[PDB]
């Protein structure tokens, strides 16, 4: 199945209902996918999931709360990786590679920290590290996209000003669209707050771990210019890691892999099968 | 022809003898390849030479006074580009790529900048942009790299401290062995004068053009660590080129792409067929 046909799927545990989607041929080891904030399975690009489940089984999903998933997001970035554990775990899968998104970043650097056995290799596409000050501020440049309507808010959000960064932005648009049948809910308020929450406090908080800590291989993806997460923090990132490759795109901002989809999936396709 | 059989061909060209390879099929946009400092044709790695004339025509050569070519090799990157560009035109040649290493980095930027028609799309290996400051001190690099047997001479100034990256130093030596027959010259001590004024001066004088100017594509590789270049500066040739990829390689230095040559086919296999 691929992204547009692959069956919205559930699983119980603990007490709580997790919707996700399975692409690709299954394979041992399947790529787990951790989405970005406000996102829901619906907000993967189809180019990426579909390019990269072409060699993998690659596994998307909602945590806990969001869309289609049940129950009560939690405030912080520990706890949601707790909960995509007992989700990975109750499908039987032991050992695999990941992919974060901007939240979904936070998540696989801390699930790497506190579950290193389990983890294979590591993407992080738009994100930062454990303190960074440009987080501090996270709430106020929400209050900046709440004033914008959806394409005005996108483009806002993951895009450079630039005509070129943001004719790539409505192709993204467009990509979001393929998927007619068995969407996904939106996220929820109750979701977004929380996130929202947790994204800020990544930030604020003093750092739990050390980067330098993480010895897996990583493959860290940013545009020139991240506003919410400070593209340096990406060079951060790869100074800070031991193992870790990096990729910077041109005129791009905070979606850089939604900028240059096809880019992305030849660079990680490597990666994850032959690095 | 592979990289080991490729017979070294002549042209005379405006009174000088320029040697070089061509490796692969013949094909329309072929690969113009710049040398690093004191390299000749067998110091090119055939798993990159190989793996990158799979999908088109790769030329290697010598500019004027290295190795097989004859005559005086002059003391500037200007110099160097016009001798290229005689070179490349008596091949027929009017349209092409360009990967430069090192000294052949500042090469293909100022060919850019001069002939920005005929090259299509640019790989920067290695290098750095006109006036930096890292390069005043280059000559006394040299003088350190002097003191050491050529095995220690060359993980000096190639790769760097751990065991990790100086055994993947070993394994390009053994590579740089694969070519047994119809070798090239060593450079020659007039060259490798020549180069070394040609290297301080680009950093020491002030720029002579914009790099913000070079619209094309662009690839830039690094590892690190570059001692010789700074592996900011690779960042900073990211930050003002207006279409640039950056790739920055773990636990590597000045000789990154010979750390992880695979990768780095790779990638610019990518860049070159489909960016
Ligand atoms: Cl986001
Ligand atoms: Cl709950
Ligand atoms: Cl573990
Ligand atoms: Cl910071
Ligand atoms: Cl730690
Ligand atoms: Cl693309
Ligand atoms: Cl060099
Ligand atoms: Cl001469
Ligand atoms: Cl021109
Ligand atoms: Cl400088
Ligand atoms: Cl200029
Ligand atoms: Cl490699």
């Amino acid at each position: 199945n691929d992204h547009a046909t692959a069956p919205t799927q559930y699983i119980e545990v603990n007490g709580t209902r997790y919707a996700y989607r399975s692409l690709g041929a299954p394979s041992d080891i399947p790529l787990i996918c951790f989405q970005h904030f406000t996102g829901t399975l619906d907000n993967w690009d189809p180019l990426i999931t579909n390019g990269l489940s072409k060699g993998r089984q690659l596994i998307i999903f909602d945590n806990k709360g969001v869309g289609l998933s049940s129950g009560t997001t939690p405030d912080n970035v520990a706890a949601m990786t707790a909960d995509a554990l007992e989700f990975i775990t109750a499908l039987g899968i032991r050992y695999f590679d990941v992919l974060g998104f901007s939240l979904g970043g936070f998540i696989v650097q801390y699930m790497a920290h506190i579950q290193p056995d389990m983890i294979r290799k590591i993407i992080i596409v738009g994100a930062a590290p454990q303190g960074v000050k440009v987080l501090h501020t996270f709430p106020d440049l929400i209050a900046r996209a709440m004033q914008l309507e959806p394409k005005e808010r996108f483009l806002f959000i993951f895009f450079e000003q630039s005509e070129h960064s943001r004719s790539k932005g409505l192709a993204t648009l467009g990509r979001l669209y393929e998927r007619t049948t068995d969407r996904d809910q939106d996220a929820s308020a109750q979701a977004i707050g929380a996130q929202l929450t947790a994204i800020t406090n990544w930030g604020k908080k003093t750092p739990s771990f050390e980067i330098t800590s993480i010895q897996h291989p990583v493959f860290v993806v940013q545009g020139s210019n991240d506003e919410m997460m400070d593209t340096y923090n990406s060079y951060e990132l790869f100074k800070q890691l031991p193992d870790a490759i990096l990729s910077l795109y041109p005129d791009a901002a905070h979606g850089s892999f939604y900028q240059y989809p096809e880019l992305f999936v030849s660079q990680t396709e490597y990666f994850l099968d032959s690095y």
